[PDB]
């Protein structure tokens, strides 16, 4: 079983405990490590950070602990620009040069593959994101050729299926990637004014319009459009979504104001690490919903959808029983790293769930 686990860049910059590098990563926690997001200049791969060439180094140098940990650099993002990647995978000049330019990068700073993060391509990209993977796939099959280990190829994958539809031919791009990265935690749209989770399980009998926003129906589409099973990997949240409510209401569906107030490290509306979520929980009133098996917590006006030990085991069982490649953990640094905030002196306890999970079969 695969459990890809990513790191993100800006998480240095938190403050006090908050702050987290390549440093404390359990190089034994997961079998791969997405890098979170180069940039592309002069339509070819780049740094982001000021430090990320030191940064890339103290990441790779795990693998000096484990031999068989694999690491891989992402590009794109929430903070690039669609319409930059759009503009560089239409013009087959721009793509080829993208394309040449990345394999040289990942050998010098010690990659062992790259991750696309294109944040959502539209109707007017399928067909170009399918040559960027065709090509590069193939760019990487003749590198190989000059006697080293062949780079690895993955991609995060929308989990809605109207993105799906409009953007992506899984059934063409998933025979040329290594792996597929279920974005499954992002099914409450931030469009409008209700309370939600944005990643449940199952479906729910308790409400009919939007029954493809799940987990559940999201696997089952991919599976459906040709994806194999193999290469299918289930993205499972170590962050949780916040909301200010409207009223007092605070059952399913109740009135919202805005988003959530900041986190004293995270500091960004609506957002919250699942560490800081362990001191909210005290004087919090915990809840959860048995259809979609994920639960939620309310103190004051703030209202929380989270993920914990048991509804990331569960969604865990759920990846396993279909036979799924593998899990995908978003941000390593957004659980517990030091396994000082969340009761039991465990670290990373939820990456260790769903570890325990993938290693008892
Ligand atoms: C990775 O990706 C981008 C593309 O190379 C980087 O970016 C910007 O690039 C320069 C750097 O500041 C900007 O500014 C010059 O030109 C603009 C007009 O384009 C002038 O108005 C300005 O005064 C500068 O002379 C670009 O405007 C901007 N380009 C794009 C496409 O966004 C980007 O910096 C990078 N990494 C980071 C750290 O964000």
């Amino acid at each position: 079983y695969k459990l890809i686990c990513y790191y993100t860049s800006w998480s240095q910059y938190r403050e006090g405990d908050g702050s987290c590098f390549p440093d404390a990563i359990d190089p034994f926690l997961c079998t791969h490590v997405i890098y979170s997001f180069a940039n592309i200049s002069n339509n070819e791969i780049d740094t982001w950070e000021w430090n990320d060439v030191t940064l890339y180094d103290t990441l790779n140098t795990l693998k000096n602990r484990n031999p068989k940990l694999k690491t891989l650099l992402s590009v794109g993002g929430w903070n690039f620009g669609p319409e930059r990647f759009s503009k560089i995978a239409s013009k087959t000049q721009s793509r080829r040069t993208f394309i040449k330019s990345v394999p040289p990068f990942l050998r010098t700073h010690g990659f062992d593959g790259l991750d696309l993060a294109w944040l959502y391509p539209g109707r007017r990209d399928k067909r170009h994101l399918t040559a960027l993977v065709k090509e590069m796939k193939a760019e990487f099959a003749r590198e190989a050729q000059a006697g080293t280990e062949r780079l690895l190829l993955s991609a995060a994958v929308s989990a809605g299926k109207i993105a799906i539809d409009r953007g992506y031919d899984i059934a063409q791009i998933s025979r040329h990637l290594d792996f597929i990265s279920l974005l499954t935690y992002d099914f409450h749209g931030a469009w409008r004014q209700t309370v939600g989770h944005h990643s449940p399980l199952f479906r729910g009998n308790s409400d009919a319009s939007s029954r493809f926003s799940n987990a559940d129906y999201a696997v089952s589409y991919m599976l459906r459009l040709g994806a194999p099973a193999n290469k299918l990997v289930m993205g499972i949240p170590t962050f949780g979504r916040s909301f200010t409510l409207a009223s007092s209401k605070t059952d399913g569906g109740a009135p919202i104001s805005g988003p959530g107030i900041p986190g004293r490290f995270t500091k960004e509306k609506g957002i919250l690490a699942y560490y800081e979520i362990c001191d909210f929980l005290h004087g919090a009133t915990t809840h959860r919903f048995r259809d979609q098996q994920v639960p939620y917590a309310t103190k004051g006006n703030q209202w929380v959808a989270y993920d914990d030990q048991e509804s990331v085991k569960n969604k865990a069982r759920y990846l396993k029983n279909r036979q799924l490649a593998g899990a995908m953990v978003w941000a390593l640094d957004l659980d517990d790293f030091r396994g000082t905030f969340c009761g039991q002196n465990l670290t990373f306890p939820l990456t260790s769930a769903v570890k325990d999970v993938l290693a008892r079969v």
